[PDB]
């Protein structure tokens, strides 16, 4: 959560032309909150960020989904 | 559900300056409904409440998520 939170957050450029737009993954704690809400399954996944690399953003975000929604949570049920 | 419902609800101060704003966790039954919808996975988690302690609010809300979304539901699948 914290590794991909800081990576995704540091990938986003300046806030906006008006300081508040599509800055979901703006800072660290805001990106950590967005990833937490993808694990719970709440909200709406929005990839149209003010990002310099949309492909690298999708790669890190989909890797996070594969590592937690698929591997870690189902492996928790199996070990339990 | 009811323990954290009444705790989170009693943490929120007066309704608003207009009696209706960001009062998701306003009263008891409204906070119980919001927690129920986090368990089902519906809605959108909004922590920007008219709260006096945003940190204590996150602590109680994340503890609820750890106790039900992680422990209790997966342990239900294991015992079943
Ligand atoms: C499958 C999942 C399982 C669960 C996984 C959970 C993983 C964790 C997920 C956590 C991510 C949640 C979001 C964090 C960031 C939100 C923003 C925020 O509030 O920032 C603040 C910090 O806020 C905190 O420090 C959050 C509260 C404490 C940490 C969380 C609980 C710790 C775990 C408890 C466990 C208890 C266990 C039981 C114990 C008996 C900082 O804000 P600021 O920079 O000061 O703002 C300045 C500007 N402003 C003042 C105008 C605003
Ligand atoms: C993983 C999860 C699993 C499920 C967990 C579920 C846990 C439970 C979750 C419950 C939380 C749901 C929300 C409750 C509060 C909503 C608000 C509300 O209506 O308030 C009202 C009460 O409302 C009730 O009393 C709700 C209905 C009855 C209880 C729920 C069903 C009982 C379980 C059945 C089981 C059957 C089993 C099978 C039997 C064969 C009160 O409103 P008011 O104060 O009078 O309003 C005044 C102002 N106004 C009139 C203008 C409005
Ligand atoms: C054990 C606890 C588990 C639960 C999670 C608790 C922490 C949640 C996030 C809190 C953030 C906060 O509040 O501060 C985080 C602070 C400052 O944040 P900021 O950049 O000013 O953004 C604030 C944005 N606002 C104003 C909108 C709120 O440091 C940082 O940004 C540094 C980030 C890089 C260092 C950390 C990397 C960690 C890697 C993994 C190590 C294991
Ligand atoms: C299927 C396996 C995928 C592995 C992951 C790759 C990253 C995802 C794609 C993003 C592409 C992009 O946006 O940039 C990727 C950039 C290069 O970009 P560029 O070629 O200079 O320009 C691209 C745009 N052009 C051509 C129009 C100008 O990478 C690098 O600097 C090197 C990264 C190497 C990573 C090796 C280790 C990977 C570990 C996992
Ligand atoms: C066994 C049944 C399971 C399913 C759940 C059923 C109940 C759901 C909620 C109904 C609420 C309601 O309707 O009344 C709850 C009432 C009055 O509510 P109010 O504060 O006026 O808010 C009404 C808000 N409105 C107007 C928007 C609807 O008491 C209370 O607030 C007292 C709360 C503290 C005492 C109870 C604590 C319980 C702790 C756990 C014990 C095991
Ligand atoms: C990692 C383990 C966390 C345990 C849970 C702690 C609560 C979460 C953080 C909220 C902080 C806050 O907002 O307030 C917490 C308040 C104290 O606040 P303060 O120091 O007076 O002011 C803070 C703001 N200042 C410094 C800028 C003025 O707590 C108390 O009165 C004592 C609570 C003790 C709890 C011990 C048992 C815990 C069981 C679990």
């Amino acid at each position: 959560l914290l590794g991909f939170g800081v990576a995704l957050a540091s990938l986003i450029e300046k806030c906006s032309k008006d300081k508040k737009d599509c800055s979901s993954y703006g800072s660290f704690s805001d990106a950590v909150l967005e990833l937490f809400k993808l694990t719970i399954g709440l909200g709406d996944l929005n990839i149209q960020q003010n990002s310099t690399y949309p492909i690298l953003f999708l790669f890190l975000l989909i890797t996070y989904v594969i590592l937690t929604f698929v591997l870690l949570l189902n492996m928790l049920i199996a070990l339990m």
